[PDB]
């Protein structure tokens, strides 16, 4: 028989550890031959592996990437002009891969050139609220300065965007201990920790959502026009570099000024953590220079996109994607992933061999340049928006597998909570302990719902992957899941050795899953996610659990707004058209729900699956969020604040951000009253979806 | 048998002039209680006919009126300040209507307070090249003038933007005989002619598609948040107001400076038609003075909606749309088309009765405030645009059934073409000398194409009426039909009486319809689309049709382009890609054609019907066109110079337009090559929604 259990047992914890091997060896960067070698291998397998059809899609898009023979680096200079320090050129190459060519240097993908030379700043760790202390309390000026910052909290580009605000003239991230060294670990290779000498990559832009950045709105093909540089979406206009500890520390240790103004600005080095600006006394006079030289340059990027058409619904698409540019070997980073993705594709095709195609059409995508901001995954729905937003059913996520070897982390759209405690509790948990035990049971345990006794924590989601442009320009309800550390007892953030080149097979293999038990179970659930999706005769979307949470998010944002009671009486500010909405939401989402357990018609049938598919597309607002056009998803977008957060009632949300300090409150609260109104109009909008038709 | 011949036999010329009697008596000015019983009584009457549900939808939005103890009028001052002359306070009524309250005066909607005095420009019909040539040959300054304007040839709020944008103070916009009175007919209420103290309302707002000028994007219900009015959408900065030619005569006689430049400038009054500014010599110290009192209302409006559930595709919605709303008593606009709408309800209600349904939905509307910019459509678009957008099939307009009584008038998309060749060749022609022909024939012998031998000239849809929200901002495929004039022998632009007092029941009944034949045909015409478009198996939409319009659509825009060679050298413009997307499309389209001739399975047909209904979809572009965000259609947009008339290809032919006047050559030519793409890449991604779906 061909059904979910069968699917899932022809999964193999050997098949992905073979894959992973395969795609690690050699570093495979956005626009590199590696990385297109590597694509026409997966089209070839998939092509094997017995999809319907497997092709390239390519685009040529802006990406980044350092001077081969100018390398980037900071030095401390004298006053003669003498660097008499300087940070390394590149990390030292892990056991038995020192002879690896084409490892990228660490730096920060798309920093302009330049060589500021100046005091430095430090500033925690860059986030909106790190500003405000320095500048409000602390009366301490960044501008002409260069700012030192600790990675951490915050996406890498907030904290750009962060100072180039405050008018630094150039920003140096660098990895704290305190965030990336676990007590009791040992550094790579002996453990799982970040080494002095390594450094952590990413780009630094801030495109919110716009894919490309010469190219906002449209796939960056053949005959695109592309805007001017100086017209380009999301670049910073300040260099910036990242650096290891050892090199921090050496930055850090000379500083003056200011003391920390308390424990929270302290990391773990054996320095003072002093804000500055500048160094003390008998250094005074030795500024900080940097010298980047990294250049933007269009380069082609290929997708590949394969095919399983649906027996009954071919145009219907449910969509597994995931990334394979990687910094670079992506131990962890995709291809723990990709491997994963791969074994799911090999699956479905043996089904596929006998004889079973899915009732929906299932597209299988393996993205370029996510590592540039989302390029591949952004440009290719760019150019087929029409055909999914008709069409979109699903998208899941298939990133990293693993960020920790403790439990399932979930993050997705309500529409899928139920989804996925059903499949949970069919799944067997990896976990020592839990032997014999479902994976809901053990999830449940480690990772306990914050409002509900007896269910497992499932949260938003935020952004940073390729499920941004399906889920919040789109509206395709989306979702993801791997393997995650335990957050009680680790204050790390993600996992220490991320976009290093540390991140290789034998981290994985040594350190995280030696058995790839978590591979297993994580394939399980995205290819068994997958499954329900594109199989199940009733989508599988509870459109009671988005009653549930939008109650939770009004009264999050009511909250929040209430801090400010003078205010709301002298303008008027009322949320009772939100909760109004939310109410009626509530009451209709009851009634689909009866007429759906309780409706052989097809046409009912798939009318009522069109309803289901089409809620999470009523969420989507065609001007979008202010200044932020590719966020249309009125309940959910990323934190104005954190790219890889997310934030409910978004627009609400940043109407009221610090508006104590606006200086028209008048104005201020009456764009506050104008994001009630569009959002609970959103929301009414969305609940009339689900009413009798006519 | 329940068939279209069945619904067809069953409409009545007879029930038709009933109803028009009915609707004709008293005034419906939008937000008057005159116009909510209106709809009170339709609602009614449409519930009786056997529709399941007639429901009232009402907002509350930015009307304006006269100041009814402040009277609008226009003056001659002289040196002294008193006031020699006076346009006229009110249209003298028609014979019998002398005694009827409630008329508004004649005034341009939404024009602001002010009692400018000036000297006067004459800028025939204020359109776009009457102010280059002011300007640019005759350099003449309309700066701090007050400008005159004789109605027609473009819509009337273009005209006043014209003069704004050319630094006007006022605008007074007449009526010439040249354009409003046909030789050799008599004045009402002897003829069908415009008297001398006939005048035009009508709004002069500047919308592109906005909808209510408070709330743009959402639609006006009880909570919603309001721009104010200096934010507000579309509104004129000057004050304007329209007057007939006995007072246009009074105005233009005394008129100075330059002479008229050509022929095309004089219209039939006697006088010299100089230009100005200002008067002869004699009178030069005289001024003319505008005094105008109006105010802008938010006021309560109501729209019908009344539903015929379908009985196989209950989800998928045919739309028949009207307006009830009138500036007077409506005789021809709407009340023609709202009678022709009330016989069909019922003639759909008579079989409905008798157990029929149709296979889809059928949604009839009584549209409110269309006079004062197509607000109650918007409105109501607005709030539904999630049901729209996924399940909205075709949008059939209804406003007036009669501009005159030659023959027939159709404008729609090319997707209803054939369509409407097919109904047409099944209807009887009501016209003399065709007795016992074809509708089709008729229509072909009097309207030849002007592309094809045989076959009958069917228009693009501009703009200036209730379809809009459907067609250039959500997609939806529309259409629209009536008796016209010969346009050759006649040169009045519409039909004389428009937005005047004279507009009676009597003036249709003894001048246009006697018979209501006419009436009855356009019944036939407007019910019957509706009827095949509800009851078809297959969606009556040929993509062929569209291929065809998309490549005369791109040799005409690559002609404008070409009467530029040096720039189209020097720039590199290339009109490939586009040519590239349409041939693509030709050929997609005709795979798709057989496909569908040649596909029992209901999910096939499901399938190619909902690519059939997302095909006008796919030409929506979600940002919008330049400064126009809500017209979102790429290939059809209101003409950026007059409302009425459409204008394909518009994003690159209004960064061709007057491109030789623009100061940086460069930046121009590059927004060309711009919108090339755009409009390459979206008929590209439409024709892709016709491919196989996997
Ligand atoms: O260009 C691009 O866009 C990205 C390209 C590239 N992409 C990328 O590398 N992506 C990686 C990114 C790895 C990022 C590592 N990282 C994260 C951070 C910090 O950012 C904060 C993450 O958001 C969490 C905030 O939640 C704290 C408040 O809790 C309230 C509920 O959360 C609401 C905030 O929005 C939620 C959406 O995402 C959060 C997912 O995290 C799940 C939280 N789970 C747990 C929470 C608590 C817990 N516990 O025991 O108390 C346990 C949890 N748990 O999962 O077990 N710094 N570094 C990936 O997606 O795998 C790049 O980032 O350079
Ligand atoms: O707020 C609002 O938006 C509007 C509210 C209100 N709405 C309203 O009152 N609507 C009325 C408006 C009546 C307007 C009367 N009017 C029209 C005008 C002039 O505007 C020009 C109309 O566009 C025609 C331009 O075509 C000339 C170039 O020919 C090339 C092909 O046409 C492409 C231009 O776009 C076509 C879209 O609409 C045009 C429909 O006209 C059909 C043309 N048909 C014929 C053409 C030639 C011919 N012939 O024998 O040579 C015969 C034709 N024919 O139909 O038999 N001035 N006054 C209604 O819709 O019934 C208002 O306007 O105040
Ligand atoms: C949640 O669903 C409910 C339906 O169960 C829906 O209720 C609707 O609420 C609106 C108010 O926003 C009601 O609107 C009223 O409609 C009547 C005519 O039916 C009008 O006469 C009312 O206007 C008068 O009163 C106002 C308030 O004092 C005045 O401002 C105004 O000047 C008038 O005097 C008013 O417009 C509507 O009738 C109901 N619909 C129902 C019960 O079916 C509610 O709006 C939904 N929530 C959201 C956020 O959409
Ligand atoms: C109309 O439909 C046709 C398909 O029938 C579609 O044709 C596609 O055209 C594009 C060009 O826009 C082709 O793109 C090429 O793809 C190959 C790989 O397959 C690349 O190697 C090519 O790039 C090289 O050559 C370029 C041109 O000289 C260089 O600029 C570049 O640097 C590379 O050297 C190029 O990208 C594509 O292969 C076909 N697809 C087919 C035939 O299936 C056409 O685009 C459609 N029209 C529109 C407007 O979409
Ligand atoms: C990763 O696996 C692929 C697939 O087995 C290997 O590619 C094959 O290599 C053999 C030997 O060179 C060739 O004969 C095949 O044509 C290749 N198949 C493809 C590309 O589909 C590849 O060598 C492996 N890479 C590593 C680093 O082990
Ligand atoms: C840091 O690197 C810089 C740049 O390579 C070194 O400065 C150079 O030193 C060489 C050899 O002494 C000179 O010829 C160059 O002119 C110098 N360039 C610059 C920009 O100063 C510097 O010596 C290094 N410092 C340390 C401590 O290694
Ligand atoms: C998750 O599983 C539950 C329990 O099986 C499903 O809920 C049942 O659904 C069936 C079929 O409609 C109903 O007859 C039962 O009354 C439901 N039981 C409940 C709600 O306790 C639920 O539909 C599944 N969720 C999915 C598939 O998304
Ligand atoms: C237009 O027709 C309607 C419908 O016949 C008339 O309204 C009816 O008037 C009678 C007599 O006053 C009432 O008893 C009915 O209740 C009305 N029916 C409705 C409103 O649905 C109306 O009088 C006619 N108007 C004119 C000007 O002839
Ligand atoms: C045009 O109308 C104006 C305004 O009503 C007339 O001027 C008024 O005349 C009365 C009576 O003579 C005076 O008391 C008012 O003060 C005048 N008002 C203004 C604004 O001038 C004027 O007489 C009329 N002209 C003609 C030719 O009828
Ligand atoms: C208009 O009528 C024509 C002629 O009947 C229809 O075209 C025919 O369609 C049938 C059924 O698919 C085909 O078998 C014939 O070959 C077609 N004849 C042609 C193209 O000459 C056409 O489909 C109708 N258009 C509609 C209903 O929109
Ligand atoms: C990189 O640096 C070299 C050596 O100084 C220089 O010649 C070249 O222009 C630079 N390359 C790029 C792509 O800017
Ligand atoms: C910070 O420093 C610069 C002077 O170099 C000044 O322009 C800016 O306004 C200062 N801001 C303060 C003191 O808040
Ligand atoms: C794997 O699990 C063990 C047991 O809790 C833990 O001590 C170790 O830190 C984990 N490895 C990683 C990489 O988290
Ligand atoms: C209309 O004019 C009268 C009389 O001069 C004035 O009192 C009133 O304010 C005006 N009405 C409006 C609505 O402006
Ligand atoms: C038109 O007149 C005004 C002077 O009142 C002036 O400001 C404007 O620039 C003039 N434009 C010309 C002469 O082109
Ligand atoms: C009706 O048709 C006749 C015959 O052509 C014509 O003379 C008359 O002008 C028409 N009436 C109108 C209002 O066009
Ligand atoms: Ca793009
Ligand atoms: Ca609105
Ligand atoms: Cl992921
Ligand atoms: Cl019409
Ligand atoms: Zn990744
Ligand atoms: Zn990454
Ligand atoms: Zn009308
Ligand atoms: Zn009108």
């Amino acid at each position: 028989k061909h059904n979910m259990k069968a699917f899932l047992d022809e999964l193999k914890a050997e098949n992905i550890k073979k894959f992973l091997y395969n795609f690690t060896q050699i570093p495979h960067l956005a626009g590199t031959e590696q990385n297109f070698q590597l694509a026409k291998q997966i089209q070839s397998q998939w092509k094997e592996f017995g999809l319907d059809s497997v092709e390239l899609a390519h685009y040529d898009v802006l990406l980044s990437y350092p001077n081969k023979t100018h390398p980037n680096y900071i030095s401390i200079i004298n006053e003669d002009g003498n660097e008499i320090f300087n940070t390394s050129l590149f990390e030292p190459p892990p056991p038995g891969y020192e002879n690896v060519s084409d490892i990228v240097p660490p730096f920060s993908a798309f920093s302009p050139q330049g060589m500021p030379e100046g005091d430095l700043v430090y500033v925690n760790y860059a986030r909106t609220e790190d500003f405000f202390k320095l500048e409000r309390d602390m009366k301490i000026n960044c501008s002409g300065k260069i700012v030192i910052a600790r990675y951490g909290k915050v996406f890498r580009g907030n904290k750009v965007k962060n100072a180039q605000l405050a008018g630094a003239k150039g920003v140096i991230l660098y990895s704290d201990p305190a965030d990336y060294f676990a007590p009791g670990v040992k550094s790579y290779p002996d453990g799982w920790n970040l080494p002095g000498g390594g450094v952590q990559r990413g780009n630094i832009l801030n495109l919110n959502g716009a894919g490309d950045p010469l190219t906002p709105g449209y796939p960056a093909n053949e005959y695109a026009y592309r805007r001017g540089i100086a017209e380009a979406v999301g670049l910073p206009s300040i260099p910036v570099h990242p650096i290891g500890y050892y090199d921090a520390q050496k930055l850090l240790e000379k500083m003056g000024g200011s003391a920390p103004p308390d424990s929270s600005w302290r990391g773990s080095l054996k320095v003072p953590y002093n804000v500055g600006p500048g160094f003390t006394g008998n250094f005074s006079t030795q500024k900080v220079k940097m010298h980047i030289h990294s250049t933007n340059e269009v380069t082609r990027i290929y997708n590949v996109i394969g095919t399983l058409r649906g027996a009954v619904e071919p145009d219907r698409y449910v969509i597994l994607g995931g990334h394979r540019d990687s910094w670079v070997f992506g131990g962890i980073d995709p291809q723990s992933g990709a491997a994963v993705v791969h074994e799911i594709v090999r699956s479905f095709g043996t089904l596929k061999k006998e004889g079973w195609r899915p009732r929906r059409t299932i597209l299988f995508a393996s993205w370029d340049a996510e590592e540039f901001g989302l390029l591949g995954s952004t440009e290719w729905a760019e150019e087929n928006s029409r055909l999914l937003q008709e069409r979109g059913v699903a998208y899941i996520n298939a990133d990293s597998s693993i960020e920790g070897n403790y439990t399932l982390r979930v993050d997705c759209t309500p529409l899928m909570y139920s989804l996925v405690h059903n499949l949970t509790k069919e799944l067997k948990s990896p976990d020592e302990g839990f032997e014999g035990k479902s994976l809901y049971e053990s999830w449940t345990k480690k990772s306990p719902s914050p409002e509900f006794s007896g269910m497992p924590r499932i949260s938003k989601l935020g952004s940073g992957n390729d499920f941004e442009v399906f889920f919040q320009r789109l509206g395709i309800a989306s979702g993801r899941a791997r393997y995650t550390k335990n957050w009680e007892t680790n204050k790390f953030s993600g996992y220490p050795l991320y976009h290093s080149v540390y991140e290789t097979y034998e981290l994985v293999e040594k350190f995280y899953d030696p058995m790839f038990k978590y591979h297993l179970t994580v394939a399980q659930v995205r290819g068994g996610m997958v499954f329900e999706l594109a199989n199940s005769i009733v989508q599988p979307f509870d459109c009671r659990d988005y009653a549930v949470v939008l109650r939770k998010y009004a009264d999050k944002i009511y909250s929040i707004s209430m801090k400010h009671p003078q205010e709301m009486k002298t303008y008027s500010v009322s949320f009772d058209s939100l909760f109004s909405a939310v109410k009626n939401f509530t009451e209709i989402a009851s009634k689909f729900s009866e007429r759906l357990q309780d409706f052989s018609n097809p046409i009912v049938l798939r009318m009522m699956n069109d309803q289901l598919m089409f809620l999470e597309r009523a969420f989507i607002d065609p001007l979008g969020l202010p200044d932020r056009p590719f966020y249309r998803h009125v309940i959910y977008a990323p934190s104005s604040h954190n790219k890889y957060a997310g934030e409910s009632f978004p627009g609400i949300y940043d109407a009221l951000f610090d508006i104590e300090s606006k200086v028209d409150p008048s104005k201020a609260w009456g764009e506050v009253k104008r994001q009630i109104y569009v959002a609970a109009f959103t929301v009414q909008a969305a609940a009339e979806t689900l009413s009798e038709v006519a």
